[PDB]
């Protein structure tokens, strides 16, 4: 098994923990943890391809993609690896994090060890918001907090 | 060739980033950047086990050693995979890092991508210290700044 975290800061409240664990190679990825400082309701949550933040949350670059598919939901066959289901922060702010995603590894060809997490000002509409944008990024609005994921203990 | 990058960060003094290369699998990794808020002199630079920085760099564990190896010089067969060479700062408390080293990696067994670069408040003694210590740690103080190594374009 294998277990990963990530430790999201940004520039203004958003700040949070993500562990991932992994029991097997190919298996499913479990995702966990609490982010605080957001607006109530739903928010976007990528891995992004690059584990760049020299320029803050900017330079991690597009989701992570190494096939050149559209950006989807989480149970799309066609979603980027790093589309995760969005986030819900409730009335004080909070989000607990609870997910189980079969696309993303920490091993192999969709490793996200050493790339970016990052929670997003908006709801990622899941490619189904009928733009082109749509099924770039899911319109889910600006970087409010990120971090590099790293392999944990 | 593979590129990685480090935001090296503590509690406001030190701060630095930190770029990777390496051409092939195997061969040596380039590593180079800037770090500000040290105090002139030599200082240990090391790249430790986990990318947890959930209790800040307290939890990035030990040296990264896989095979259970002394701690040593760059330069010494006997070391750690994470004992880089001390860096030095003028002055100013500037170091300008220039480093090649044939042990760290990019990919493959010896992949530091996903854990920490720490730089410390003393100098590592190489393992050549007068205790015990010297041969685990280097006996380089406290962890000044670190960093998730990620990925990078
Ligand atoms: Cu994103
Ligand atoms: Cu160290
Ligand atoms: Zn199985
Ligand atoms: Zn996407
Ligand atoms: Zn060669
Ligand atoms: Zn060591």
């Amino acid at each position: 098994a294998t277990k990963a975290v990530c430790v999201l800061k940004g520039d203004g409240p958003v700040q949070g923990i993500i562990n991932f664990e992994q029991k097997e190679s190919n298996g499913p990825v479990k995702v966990w943890g609490s982010i605080k400082g957001l607006t109530e309701g739903l928010h976007g949550f990528h891995v992004h391809e690059f584990g760049d933040n020299t320029a803050g949350c900017t330079s991690a670059g597009p989701h992570f993609n190494p096939l050149s598919r559209k950006h989807g939901g989480p149970k799309d066959e066609e979603r980027h690896v790093g589309d995760l289901r969005n986030v819900t922060a409730d009335k004080d702010g909070v989000a607990d994090v609870s997910i189980e995603d079969s696309v993303i590894s920490l091993s192999g060809d969709h490793c996200i060890i050493g790339r970016t997490l990052v929670v997003h000002e908006k709801a990622d509409d899941l490619g189904k918001g009928g733009n082109e944008e749509s099924t770039k990024t899911g319109n889910a609005g600006s970087r409010l907090a990120c971090g590099v994921i790293g392999i944990a203990q």
